[PDB]
């Protein structure tokens, strides 16, 4: 089982770019469909608590689920247990792609090349 877990979705242009880079680097990874098999709530909670990243960075703010639910108004009210439950309940709510190493979040989205992580 690969040290790297790559969460993606078919209709996701950034995911396709990121996966192409993983292939070019020949890094071992396990690709998981974030809608069919989202990360567990306990795992998401650990990221929310320990990554140092702000809560909103974990949400797919350009997606329908986020808009339809008005999370814009609600996010500042959520506890991290509440947010982890929410995210775990609908993979379409979660920012993608995600790159995870041995259970630890190492990159959300694809603003910078994975090679910079220097694994
Ligand atoms: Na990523």
């Amino acid at each position: 089982n690969a040290m790297l877990t790559f969460y993606e979705y078919p209709k996701c242009s950034t995911c396709r770019r990121a996966k192409a880079e993983l292939d070019d680097l020949a890094w071992d990874y396990d690709a998981i469909d974030i809608k069919k098999n989202p990360p567990a709530a306990s795992l998401i909670r650990n990221w929310l608590e320990n990554s140092g990243l702000e809560l909103k960075k974990f949400f797919n703010t350009s997606g329908q689920s986020y808009r339809a639910l008005g999370l814009k108004d609600k996010l500042h009210q959520l506890s991290l247990d509440e947010a982890a439950n929410l995210l775990a309940s609908d993979g379409m709510l979660i920012k993608r792609p995600l790159l995870v190493k041995e259970g630890k979040i190492v990159q959300i989205g694809y603003r910078t090349a994975y090679e910079d992580l220097d694994f």
